[PDB]
């Protein structure tokens, strides 16, 4: 019996000035009464860290019973006007009973451009 870890949704989206965009990881199968280790990283697309969006990196507790961890990744906004960009967040090194990741376990997130 398998815990599976993953996005709760394969893509996500927002504007060049929202601050941060959220991003949900579910815990699903298994022994959720299990710890469960998740790390997280970024990755660049088109969008660049220390430009469009902030790296980010860390390490998700799933706690007994918790079945949604939210992780935020800073965007950065500019008034430049240019094409939508994307980067990842993929998902990593998962540790507990068996749990792996599932499907999908890198996100993508487009910016979309505010500007003009
Ligand atoms: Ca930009
Ligand atoms: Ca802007
Ligand atoms: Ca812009
Ligand atoms: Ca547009």
């Amino acid at each position: 019996p398998v815990s599976k870890i993953f996005f709760e949704q394969g893509t996500y989206q927002c504007l060049e000035n929202c601050g941060t965009v959220a991003l949900t990881i579910i815990r699903r199968g298994g022994d959720l009464t299990n710890t469960v280790f998740v790390d997280f990283r970024t990755e660049d697309g088109t969008a660049n860290a220390g430009s469009d969006y902030e790296f980010t990196e860390g390490t998700v507790v799933f706690k007994p019973g918790e079945t949604q961890k939210e992780i935020r990744v800073g965007i950065i906004d500019d008034d430049i006007f240019e094409e939508d960009k994307n980067f990842l967040v993929h998902l990593s090194n998962v540790k507990v009973a068996l749990a792996c990741l599932g499907s999908p376990s890198t996100a993508t997130v487009t910016i979309f451009d505010d500007d003009h």
